[PDB]
């Protein structure tokens, strides 16, 4: 196999989709892991990001279809502002959740950083106190998670990611990745089906995904992006890179 | 090749172990990380448990020897109270380079009460236990990222992804120098390393036998392939254990 063709099936990219079809298998997957766990449904962070609207709405779509069936499930939308979005807002009016919670972390990161600056007697920089807030995020979900028997929806170890760019803050730890395999072209594709108001989506991105969904791009385009997959799961090694990167040249 | 021999190649347990060959093993896993990641050493919370003190004392030994060797590493070991005997005697043997006391609840009562404030409700002892493992992973991560170092973890125990014994957290790492090792195991190279013995000293006997190749009885094989095959191994356990917690709450 060509390099490219062992990519695309290590991420689980596919060339050509079905937006119908691809709600289909996710609203799916979605609802065959309750049912695998015994969980009550899920819970996510809505950041107005296009990752956490996409999956944000195929949760509540799933959560509806256990109960139009005769089961139990319960979605918790979470907005997790630090300090002070419209887009967060407008993410939570096309999703509809059961349940949406305003849960400012600010007062829990600014106490860890407190009682760090004054233990450690440094300033975080604006990178690590970038972890700090995505690490809190996710104690937030998974607190909410544990307190109402939800799964964590995750976003994160996205294909672009697991390749070498793109790389998020924070662990990316998860109980379930409703979007893996899908470049965030085809989730942008997902999110027209689904009706989303088109401002919840709207080497580069398109250059990254022409490469993972399998098309013919320049061969300079190719060999950056194949470089930095070699050099390498593939996206925590990222991760870990640069937060050395970035305390290195601080 | 029968199960029992399946899941003690998949957990990398050995029959047989030799202390001292086993710390160089696994002090020269730490070093090469150290290299592979260019990375200036490592952090690891000390909470008085057997594993955290192996795993600190093989980290002092291995920057130890990286700067004997004529490089640069460092370790920082944190004790993270919530609001510690055994913490201050592991400590002790341990000796390392920097010694930090972060307290972590004024983090954790901060986010407690947050959250029983926005979502109106009591956080439950077990549920509470996840809140304070992940803040104490907050913690080792600042600091490894303000340092340049990785973040050395003890979860995920062959005990653990057998499916007994699992901790609170999500067990997330840079690495896991203990993989393989079982606690008994883990007695033994303490032990090895000098340590006091108020350090080191299904249940965990009959579970060590089975995952050391001994020969256990049906019944206790039975038991332990079940949870084997009822699933990482570990993170079903743990989130069986969140949704087992808030039903019978």
């Amino acid at each position: 196999m060509t390099l490219q063709e062992q990519i695309m099936k290590a991420l689980h990219v596919q060339p050509v989709i079905d937006p119908k079809a691809e709600i289909r298998k996710r609203v799916d997957f979605l609802k065959d892991y309750v049912k695998k766990t015994g969980a009550k449904g899920f819970v996510l962070g809505i950041s107005g990001g296009q990752d956490s609207t996409l999956a944000g709405r195929l949760a509540q779509l799933a959560v509806e279809e256990i109960r139009n069936e005769g089961g139990n499930a319960t979605f918790i939308a979470v907005r997790l502002p630090y300090k002070v979005e419209d887009d967060a807002q407008l993410a939570l009016q096309f999703i509809q959740a059961d349940q949406s919670v305003a849960f400012d972390i600010a007062s829990t990161v600014d106490a860890f950083s407190n009682q760090y600056e004054n233990l450690l007697d440094e300033s975080l920089t604006d990178f690590n106190k970038g972890n700090v807030k995505a690490r809190i995020r996710m104690v937030t979900q998974y607190a909410i998670g544990g307190q109402k028997g939800l799964l964590v929806i995750g976003t994160d170890h996205a294909a672009e990611a697991v390749t070498g760019f793109f790389t998020k803050f924070g662990d990316g730890g998860a109980d379930l990745l409703p979007l893996t395999g899908l470049t965030k072209r085809q989730g942008r594709a997902l999110l027209q089906e689904l009706g989303a108001d088109e401002r919840l989506y709207l080497i580069t991105y398109d250059q990254l995904d022409d490469y993972l969904e399998g098309k013919t791009v320049p061969a300079d385009v190719a060999e950056k992006i194949e470089k930095r997959y070699t050099v390498s799961m593939f996206d925590d090694w990222w991760k870990l890179a640069a937060a050395l990167e970035h305390h290195h040249h601080h």
